[PDB]
């Protein structure tokens, strides 16, 4: 079951979605827009992580990608990355790169296997999440992220348990949140993405959410209207 | 290299205690410390020897991954958060004894004695009333190894240790790292070990301290922390 719970409009536009891992049950604002599949944008960086350390484009978290030398706008993307930097800075060209020595035939083999959203790979290698043909919705994400935490996509195990560690983005004495934000851009309609989980001493608590994103001014509240839903919910202070 | 830095004191001297803290730039391979015999004197382990026992339950499978659930016997301890059922990373985080003395049974003297000489882990519930002793820089080597995948056990086994150890995340920086503390042994202790990640470093850290009472135990990371502090590698 799905409780609707128009409550969280309040600190709102957009959708959020929460999993009970151990009860088993959803919970969101808004049934219908939890179903509408957007661009994922940079939460690709998830599995398009997990398909380049399973074939091996990726040697490990410590490999060195060396920056190109040319500087792009975001300025923590000018300098060297490895996975867990590149991922916690949102590197694109890291990810190009990734995408190409992937390739176009082994990337939607992939997506096929994980069952990732609308599974389609059109537009070009190099930025399909971003202005291509590739769609998922909150649903759809959590669903990814469900297996993801469970070990249970078709890449090995290894591969799983290193880009968890690249997700990680916060943790103290009260929960691991393990997540990726995302920006749409390129198309319509502009969309801010925060998807993830949050674990706790004796369950784990899925999420995805979006909101409409017309300027870059309000990237912030991805994660700070996410976490107001989950203090309502009391599950984190 | 190493270096002593008598002026860290002030952060023992400032709360009436005594105790090192040694301290490994990773890319530098400089160590330093305020202590330097201190740094080199060996201790009881207690509850940091949860991280070798924790290594060695995994790799043997008497621990399976770190969802495997270990009941609780129902026999109701004095730490409140015991009294309960526990995986590997809870019964890391809670510091939980009866699970990981039934995960030392399960290994044997034999498999551990060897486990551990294999990992040149301290010296030739023993961790905590009786025989192995380890230093602070030995600590340090130690979780070098680990942070390295670089110990004799699966690489998988090293990854969910690692993953167990977590303590604090945030922008600036990961935290790898268990606390301990040594009660049954003159002298009492308390024990804080592991690592700070950094995006461009890693800086290992292990630290103990004089600790005849459990009202100072938070000073562990506390002290720890004003170290890290006065040396710029966190805010
Ligand atoms: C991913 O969506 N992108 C890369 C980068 N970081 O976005 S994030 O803050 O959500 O991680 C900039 C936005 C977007 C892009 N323009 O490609
Ligand atoms: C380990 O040193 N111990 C288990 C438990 N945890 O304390 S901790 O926060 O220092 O790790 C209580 C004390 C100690 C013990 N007596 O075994």
């Amino acid at each position: 079951e799905w409780q609707e719970n128009k409550s969280w409009n309040a600190h709102f536009q957009g959708v959020v979605v929460l999993w009970n891992e151990n009860k088993q049950q959803g919970f969101t604002n808004n049934l219908k827009r939890a179903n509408q599949a957007f661009l994922p944008a940079s939460t690709f960086k998830i599995p398009n992580s997990l398909i380049a350390l399973d074939l091996g484009v990726v040697k490990d978290e410590h490999q060195v990608f060396k920056w190109d030398g040319q500087t792009r706008d975001i300025a923590t993307w000018n300098r060297d990355h490895n996975l867990i930097t590149a991922m916690k800075y949102s590197v694109v060209p890291v990810y190009q790169e990734f995408a190409r020595q992937i390739g176009e035939a082994r990337m939607s083999k992939m997506l096929h296997a994980f069952d990732y959203g609308n599974e389609d790979i059109s537009g070009n290698v190099d930025s399909f999440w971003l202005d291509g043909g590739i769609r998922i919705s909150a649903t759809e994400q959590i669903s990814f992220l469900r297996k993801l935490y469970h070990n249970k996509l078709h890449v090995s195990e290894r591969s799983q348990r290193i880009v968890k560690q690249a997700m990680l983005t916060e943790a103290n004495g009260d929960y691991i949140i393990r997540a990726k934000t995302g920006y749409s851009t390129r198309i319509e309609p502009k969309i801010g993405w925060w998807v993830g989980w949050v674990e706790l001493d004796d369950n784990v608590w899925f999420f995805a959410m979006n909101m409409d994103m017309p300027t870059s001014d309000g990237l912030g509240l991805r994660q700070a209207i996410t976490k107001e839903v989950l203090k309502q919910e009391k599950i984190i202070p």
